[PDB]
């Protein structure tokens, strides 16, 4: 299932335009590192805060899920 | 900041088409009840799981935030 780690106003996370369902979706750094995005169009971003969409297939492509949320 | 409560495969949450940035965004039930959506086009939904977007203005309209995440 879904990770939902929360980052805050100034914390970084990962946007991955290849896996994302929508430009608003992001995942935490550990999820990103524990997955395979090797040729994806990803970027470090500062949203003003959010909760990790890893494990949520409406928001993110399953092959973009980390090991711990398959 | 952002709530990020996680619901699971069969758990309910709230979609609110008036506050939502995108059809993929949802918030947990307590956030929804602790906010004002009185004439909004909202529905109970079963995503297969997600994390609550309440408190995240890229995902959800601030006037749609609950008391505890303003
Ligand atoms: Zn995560
Ligand atoms: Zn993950
Ligand atoms: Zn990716
Ligand atoms: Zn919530
Ligand atoms: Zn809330
Ligand atoms: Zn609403």
């Amino acid at each position: 299932g879904v990770c939902g780690s929360v980052w805050g106003q100034n914390d970084i996370a990962y946007r991955c335009r290849t896996c994302e369902n929508d430009p608003t979706c992001a995942i935490c750094v550990p999820c990103f590192q524990n997955g395979d995005h090797n040729s994806h169009d990803y970027s470090i971003i500062y949203t003003g805060g959010g909760c990790c969409d890893c494990g949520d297939e409406t928001a993110w492509k399953p092959d973009g899920f980390c090991s711990n949320h398959k």
